[PDB]
């Protein structure tokens, strides 16, 4: 797969990060990423995303050795952790024909997997507005831990 690239962007007190939400097979939550183009750097690319998603630009905000990432169905997706970013800050995408909304999510009150349905004796798990965002949130809460504590 095609490596992606985008940020996890926090606000001032390490509460809340910024989620996206798109439309269809990307109808959920989730950071703000995208396929890296032919020759283009990581660093770039995820300005690139973040700022056709969110009108917000990273690229003064990135440090190189801040970011998590994960290989999921061997495509490997690595966002870049950007702290501090004020909650009034005015998000808006480049086309609304990709990004539904933009909000501010509590990272405490996220979830960090999706949950069974072992209540009904069925396999597999529930649906979850939060899929795409999930891999990440244990390994943020993680990176936040030692990083700040
Ligand atoms: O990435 C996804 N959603 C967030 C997003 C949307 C638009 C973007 F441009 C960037 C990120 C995604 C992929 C599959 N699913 C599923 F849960 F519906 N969500």
């Amino acid at each position: 797969g095609v490596p992606t690239y985008g940020a996890i962007i926090l606000d001032e007190t390490l509460e809340n990060v910024l989620l996206v939400q798109g439309y269809l097979a990307k109808s959920g939550w989730g950071f703000p990423k995208g396929k890296v183009n032919k020759e283009e750097a990581p660093h770039d690319c995820a300005a690139r995303e973040v700022f056709e998603e969110t009108g917000f630009d990273i690229k003064d905000y990135i440090c190189k050795d801040d970011y998590i990432e994960l290989r999921i169905n061997d495509q490997l997706a690595r966002l870049y952790i950007i702290p501090g970013i004020p909650k009034d800050t005015k998000f808006n995408p480049k086309t609304r024909r990709e990004i539904r909304n933009i909000e501010w999510f509590s990272i405490e009150k996220l979830p960090c997997h999706r949950n069974d349905m072992t209540p009904k004796s069925k396999l597999g798990l529930a649906p979850n507005k939060f899929f795409m965002a999930i891999p990440f949130i244990r390994p943020l809460r993680d990176w936040l831990s030692r990083r700040f504590g």
